[PDB]
């Protein structure tokens, strides 16, 4: 997909004719494949899984913020002439979901998000975010992503998995490029994102938390957002990867 395209990368399924979207957005270092095993339990809706700047198809797409991503996300839903449409998001693809709602998206039903960040506290609390991002900025482009990974995999957001479960995702992971990673990394950083809670407090749109079970980190941000929680039992901060039945069962609560 060029380097210039308006329209982000995405795989599309058709579902029922009277049923909305379901317009699935992953995580960073991961592609549009990341939730087809989940979103694939949901024939009867159409499905959008999109490729964010930096990742998969849109790998070539270079963005400076949220407003880019936003944009971007918007001028693909037109392309494929969604008008009614769940946006589902996981972590870094749930930050994008609530930034994009929380500025206007004619057409959203709701938004589902899975691990994702509301955004941090204060202006300190970002000033030692985006310290920390740098340093993983600079091993995205230096190291090999194998080498990166290792270490990314190992931060106590993903304390709760094994070995086993490290080693594939890290091989998995390792199909990337690190100069567009580190960009994107950079552009949509928690340390540039404002504290989305009054917004999400005076949202006009429905929305709803997913949750590991494992996840501590993100289980204790969600008992913030007066939204329903749908914690996910024997899963870790991707739930929908650990629990593909846990997260289809409390996608079908929700949507269903
Ligand atoms: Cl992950
Ligand atoms: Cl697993």
């Amino acid at each position: 997909v060029p380097r210039g395209s308006m329209i982000l990368h995405a795989q599309a399924k058709h579902g029922k004719p009277g049923l909305p979207w379901l317009v699935f957005l992953h995580g960073f270092s991961g592609d549009c494949h990341e939730w087809q095993e989940v979103g694939e339990a949901f024939a009867d809706y159409s499905r959008l899984y999109v490729d964010l700047p930096g990742h998969g198809g849109s790998a070539a797409i270079s963005v400076d913020g949220f407003d880019d991503v936003t944009d971007l996300l918007r001028k693909t839903l037109v392309s494929y002439n969604i008008l009614d449409f769940w946006l589902v998001g996981f972590s870094l693809g749930g930050r994008v979901a609530m930034m994009a709602a929380c500025q206007g998206l004619a057409g959203l039903c709701g938004v589902i998000v899975e691990g994702g960040h509301p955004g941090l506290q204060n202006a300190e609390q970002r000033a030692e975010r985006q310290r920390s991002d740098r340093q993983w900025v600079q091993r995205f482009l230096t190291e090999p992503l194998t080498a990166v990974f290792a270490d990314w995999y190992q931060q106590p957001v993903f304390a709760s998995l094994n070995d086993d479960q490290r080693r594939e995702l890290v091989a998995l992971r390792s199909n990337n490029n690190g100069a567009t990673l580190a960009a994107m990394l950079e552009a949509t950083s928690l340390a540039v994102q404002p504290d989305l809670r009054a917004n999400l407090s005076a949202r006009t749109f429905a929305f709803y938390y997913l949750c590991g079970e494992r996840d501590s980190k993100f289980r204790a941000l969600a008992a913030e957002l007066a939204a329903d929680c749908h914690v996910i039992p024997r899963a870790g901060h991707n739930a929908h990867r650990e629990n593909p039945a846990g997260v289809i069962a409390s996608l079908a609560q929700i949507l269903r």
